[PDB]
């Protein structure tokens, strides 16, 4: 049954390698996931800034136009 | 007496391999789980960015509309200048 011990010990070595491999994997996947999410975050941010610029121009115009209308009124 | 040493060493090495097998199993579980999560979060982000784009567009439209509305009003105010 000692031969059995040898075969099993070996089986355990193999398994350990596989586990290490998976681990490297998971860690890697987490890294990738993290960076993609980071890209999207940044695109959402700049996206936002451009939307602020937009709404600002808008409110500004609404104001300048309201004013014009009023000026026309008193005329 | 080595025989006993090998019954033991064997027993713990057996148990050990079993532990690793469950271990790997759990690792795959966790890996696919992580993929899932990843794809999910990104879908969310995508939907978010799309929405950002439509709102931004609508904004730009609105701005132009108001510049025209403006050029009109301005011409009236110039008419009054007479
Ligand atoms: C499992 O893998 C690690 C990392 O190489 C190794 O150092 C350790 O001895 C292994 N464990 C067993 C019980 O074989
Ligand atoms: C461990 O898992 C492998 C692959 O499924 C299997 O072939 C092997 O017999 C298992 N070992 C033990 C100790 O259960």
């Amino acid at each position: 049954a000692q031969k059995g011990f040898q075969d099993v010990e070996a089986q355990a070595a193999t398994c350990n390698h596989t586990v290490m491999a998976l681990m490297a994997s998971l860690d890697a996947e987490k890294a990738q996931g993290q960076k993609k999410v980071e890209e999207l975050e940044g695109e959402i941010t700049t996206l936002n800034h451009k939307l602020q610029d937009a709404s600002a121009e808008v409110e500004r115009l609404r104001r300048e136009n309201q004013v014009l209308s009023v000026r026309i009124a008193d005329k």
